[PDB]
């Protein structure tokens, strides 16, 4: 399901300042990652990365195409595909915590200016 | 509007193999860019950046924040903002001449893995 702003914005609110970055810094990741599509699949020659968040198969979730995934978030990757963004916000917090922010930006700097556009 | 792949296949046509670059590879491109999202706008402190192609209001095209606009694609910025992408492209074909790929790859690799995913 393609997302609007507006409707990523209400359902990202359990996110809001989880480690310290703010909802429209979220909504903003969200779009340059995966432009707000809860289904968006990409594959590369190694991995495959799923749904909104685009979250790898070979470090998160546990694929088909990889069963010897470290799976940290302990989950199928095609849990990320649905219009339930529960398990997927879970998932994302993780990688925060063990990653950070450029798991998503190449530089941080993208999502930080002007971030009231982002403004729902 | 938010096209889906397959209505940005078809509307991008025009471009198959211009430079060089392969028509899965402007869908791909077009993904990484705007999200499918022919009204995207993204601000930045310096300019802002308007639909599909992303094209900026500082070298490009031309609006009321900025009039010191090099403008060489000739144009209004908001003609980049509508449902007609045939002033997109011909501003495109001018970006990739001028200064390739670059524009919106940072590095070309992104597109050129599995490209029959971008096919429809
Ligand atoms: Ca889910
Ligand atoms: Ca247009």
């Amino acid at each position: 399901e393609q997302l609007t702003k507006c409707e990523v914005f209400q359902k990202l609110k359990d996110l809001k300042d989880y480690g310290g970055v703010s909802l429209p810094e979220w909504v903003c990741t969200a779009f340059h990652t995966s432009g707000y599509d809860t289904q968006a699949i990409v594959q590369n020659n190694d991995s495959t990365e799923y749904g909104l968040f685009q979250i790898n198969n070979k470090i998160w979730c546990k694929d088909d195409q990889n069963p010897h995934s470290r799976n940290i978030c302990n989950i199928s990757c095609d849990k990320f595909l649905d219009d339930d963004l529960t398990d997927d916000i879970v998932c994302a917090k993780k990688i925060l915590d063990k990653v950070g922010i450029n798991y998503w930006l190449a530089h941080k700097a993208l999502c930080s200016e002007k971030l009231d556009q982002w403004l729902c």
